This record gives C-alpha cells, structure tokens and sequence, in this order.
C-alpha cells in the first residue's frame, strides 16, 4: 500500500518559545500493518517520497528496488521536516511559521508524528546528512527502541567549515534572492574532491555550464524563505548543546549503530562521523571511497549499500564487549 497524507497534530512549541497552532506533517507511508518499521530522516534538499510512485520514483527506490532494504521484508515511514517547501508547516504554507527554527524542533515534531501513526518501535533508523542529524537527535530523546542505526555524512556538531558555508549561502540569498539561490547550489561542488569525475567530465566550461543549470533549476522550484529556515536549521545542530550526558546515553543504549563517512569530505569528514558513532555502546565504521557530494550521496549508492545490507543482516546475539579487548 502506498499513503501519502497530511497529519494535523496540534500545539507546537519551538525551543525558541514560538506557536503553531497547528502542526502540520506531510509523510509517505508504504508497506503493511505489521512489518519492521524503517523510519528515514530526509536530507536539507529532499523529502517524504522516499519511496514514490512508479512514474515519479522516490530518492530511495533503488536502493530498495536492488533489495538492500527490500520492500517484502519492511515497512517504511518518512515525514517532510517542518520547514521544508514539500507539506510540513513552512514559511510556504504558514504566514506565521516561527522566525528561529532548529534541528531539535524538527525532531520533535517528527517523533510526535511517529507516535500520531501508532508506532512505537523503530527497526530501523537511517538519513544522511541533516537525515542523520535527525537520527542521532531521536535517538537521544529515547522515545523510541531502536534496534539498527545508520548515520550518514553527518557528526556531533555543525562545524565551522560549514557555518561558513551557510553564511556565505545565506549573504548570496539577501543580495539576490532567487539568483542567489544558485550560488547557494554551486556552492556545493566546493566542499568535496570529484575522482575519476575529473576524467570522465573533462569539460571545464561544462561542469560551470551544468553547475549553473542546476542552480538554475533550483532556484526556480524551491521556495527561498524555507531555504533560509532549514540553513539556520543546519547552524543550530549539536547533540552536545546545553547538554552534558550525551555519551552516557549513547554507551547505555542497546542499538547497533552504523556511522558511514565519505572520502575528502570537508562539510562531514570521514574523521568526525566515524568518533560520533564510536560514542555508542554498539557502534561500527564504513569509510566510502567515492563521493559525488553530500548532496547526492544517494546517487553514488553502489559504493556502500552492499555495506549496509551486510550491517542489516547481523542476527548475531549482541556480544557484551570485553569480547572485544582481542583486539
């Protein structure tokens, strides 16, 4: 079965004391009543139709499709983050959508929206990058039991790198709007080194031709204000803020986690995902060795999705660790 619908869930308070008196969570649903629930976290620049249609395929369907996480085994959940230009509350749809939006906001929606849909336990919880932004937040509220995390592309805190990459992003928007949306798309084809890319699309002058198409495209088809929520979104992650028992928790829960990094990666370096999973009480590495950008680390899916479904195939009682002291 395939549902996308509209929650309405009532009073929402942000950490920055603000009201919608509505909440409003756009979510795709597929699968049957009783499956193992999959909850995906979207990144900045996606949404709900993780699955999609058979015309108008989902981000994830061939990740599906290719049976890492095959639809006959799971049931799969996904709401657009409120913020977002797709169905949640936003500047697009709400004339009084809250001026300071964070990370932690996003979530808390989200968890209440699981719960509005009777669920309870997640099987398994995954996104890169502001998707694992979302993941690791959840995961420390404990709402739920969890028993498979994947984290992708993303760390403990936003970093200074990126900071400064919003920033920039963000000037470029108050000087010229739409057009400045552009830059804020090209702009991430300087976070990351390009491989054998370098080879295949010699073209200079063609990569700028198809940079500036992109950007194009963009700026015509989202909404510019819910952009600026979602970089103040992004500049408001850090699972440690006001905060002192983080590891704690993380060393006390019982899910397996899975942190993916990317290959010379400046916004989310290999480096920094790897020691926010090793916080964990059960935690594990993958180091990818191609990276096409954060932004479409689902296109490059070949490289890592068999690592997944590898992680996803442990039925292995979990093995209490001074196991591990060898080595």
């Amino acid at each position: 079965n395939y549902t996308v619908d509209t929650l309405n869930l009532g009073e929402f308070i942000t950490e920055s004391g603000e009201v919608i008196d509505n909440l409003r969570l756009r979510y795709e649903h597929v699968g049957y009543h009783g499956q193992p629930l999959v909850v995906v976290c979207h990144a900045l620049t996606g949404n709900h139709l993780t699955y999609g249609t058979d015309d108008y395929p989902g981000w994830w369907r061939e990740i599906i499709d290719g049976g890492y996480i095959p639809i006959h085994d799971y049931q799969f959940l996904t709401f657009d983050v409120i913020g977002s230009p797709f169905g949640s509350s936003s500047p697009l749809n709400d004339p009084h959508f809250p001026k300071k939006l964070t990370l932690r906001d996003i979530v808390r929606a989200n968890e209440r929206g699981i719960q509005a849909l009777g669920y309870d336990k997640i099987n398994i919880l995954i996104g890169g990058s502001l998707g694992g932004m979302q993941a690791m937040e959840l995961l420390y509220n404990q709402q739920f039991e969890v028993d498979k995390a994947i984290i992708l592309a993303a760390t403990s805190r936003t970093s200074s790198y990126s900071r400064a990459f919003n920033e920039i992003a963000r000037q470029a928007i108050h000087l010229g709007g739409k057009e400045g949306l552009s830059i804020a798309r090209q702009l991430g084809f300087l976070t990351y080194r390009s491989s054998k890319s370098y080879d295949e699309r010699f073209t200079p002058d063609e990569v700028v031709a198809y940079q500036q198409h992109q950007g194009n495209k963009f700026k015509e088809h989202f909404d510019l204000n819910c952009y600026l929520t979602l970089l103040d979104v992004l500049d408001s992650h850090n699972i440690d803020r006001g905060r002192t028992d983080v590891t704690h928790v993380f060393k006390n829960l019982e899910t397996k986690v899975l942190t993916m990094g990317f290959i010379d990666d400046l916004l989310y370096p290999d480096d920094q995902v790897r020691a926010l999973g090793e916080r964990f009480k059960y935690h594990r590495h993958f180091f990818v060795p191609d990276n096409v950008g954060h932004d479409g680390f689902l296109l490059n899916f070949s490289t890592w999705a068999p690592n997944l479904y590898h992680f996803l195939n442990l039925k292995h009682f979990k093995r209490k660790d001074p196991a591990f002291l060898y080595k």
